[PDB]
Parts: C-alpha cells; sequence; structure tokens
C-alpha cells in the first residue's frame, strides 16, 4: 500500500528503490536474478543481490557448477531458500546479438512466470548483455500476462527508458 510502483502496467508494477527496502517492504519469494551462464555475479543487479545474501547467492553458485552444466542463455534454474524463506532464480538472458535474441528471452520470462510467489526480478539480460530495453520489457510484458510481477528497476537510465516505452 504505502510504497508505491512509479508504474503499473496491469497487473505488473515497477519499483525503483533500493534493494534492501523493497524486499523488506514487497516481501517476495522469489527474487530473480540477471544471471550470467557459469553464475559469475560481478556487477550490475546481480553483484547486489549477492550482496544482500552476504554472499550466499555465490556460495551455493560454485557449489552448483560442480555437479550441474552452466545454463543456456534462455533458461533458469532456482536455488530454494538461498536465505530463510528467499529463492533466487538465476535467469540467463541472451547478448546483444545472438540468434533469437527475442525467443530466448520469452522463455526466461516464461520460466520466471511459473515459478510460485511473490516475485521481484530485475529487467533481464539489459545491462552488460547490452539487449536493448525496449526488447526485454516487450518480451516480458508480452509473455507474461497474468500474474502479479514486481520489476526492480536498477538505475536512473532504465526508470527513464521505461517511461518513453509507456508514451500512449
Ligand atoms: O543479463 P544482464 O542483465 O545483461 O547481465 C549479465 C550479468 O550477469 C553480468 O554480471
Ligand atoms: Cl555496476
Amino acid at each position: 500500500d504505502l510504497i508505491l510502483p512509479f508504474y503499473k502496467a496491469g497487473k505488473v508494477s515497477f519499483y525503483q528503490g533500493d534493494l534492501d527496502v523493497l524486499i523488506n517492504f514487497l516481501e517476495p519469494d522469489v527474487l530473480v536474478n540477471a544471471a550470467n551462464g557459469d553464475l559469475r555475479h560481478v556487477g550490475g543487479v546481480a553483484r547486489a543481490i549477492d550482496v544482500f545474501t552476504g554472499g550466499k547467492l555465490t556460495k551455493r553458485s560454485k557449489e552448483y557448477l560442480k555437479s550441474s552444466k552452466a545454463i543456456a542463455p534462455g533458461n533458469a534454474v532456482l536455488f530454494e531458500n538461498v536465505l530463510e524463506h528467499l529463492s533466487v532464480l538465476n535467469a540467463v538472458g541472451p547478448r546483444n546479438g545472438d540468434s533469437r535474441v527475442e525467443g530466448k528471452l520469452c522463455n526466461v520470462y516464461k520460466a520466471i512466470a511459473k515459478c510460485d510467489g511473490k516475485i521481484l526480478t530485475p529487467l533481464i539480460s539489459v545491462g552488460i548483455f547490452k539487449v536493448k530495453l525496449e526488447v526485454s520489457l516487450q518480451c516480458l510484458l508480452k509473455t507474461v500476462t497474468d500474474r502479479d510481477l514486481n520489476v526492480f528497476v536498477y538505475t536512473d537510465q532504465e526508470r527513464v527508458t521505461i517511461e518513453n516505452f509507456f508514451n500512449g
């Protein structure tokens, strides 16, 4: 109620604050990570998420990668209870100029959609992966059509660009 998304489109809400406050206020069950393929969270949003978990995310990721194949853009694996009652799914998105940049992204959002509970997710493969926002948003917006979802908006730019993208 008393922290309001700066924009709501359908069942989808957009919040730009810092991660602690938001996660604390929204009480999500799954937090989505804009992930590597090899789960190295060295900057951007995945860095934040990791710190947020006191690095427990990284810890789990390494282990994960010693009995499991790296992650193909277009997919996601969920780590349950990374912190108590908080799960992270690492969704790897496409880098700008792979094949089916679009159909990959879509699957990601599709995976994100199937998760149970309240979700908070950054906009996918839109940072150092360099896919333009219009596309990711468009994918997400198009793919997850009937589900409450909370997009974490990570920077002032992400914000402006999202503003434009809703020009009515
Ligand atoms: O997928 P994006 O959002 O572009 O970021 C990749 C990131 O995991 C590198 O640290
Ligand atoms: Cl950064």
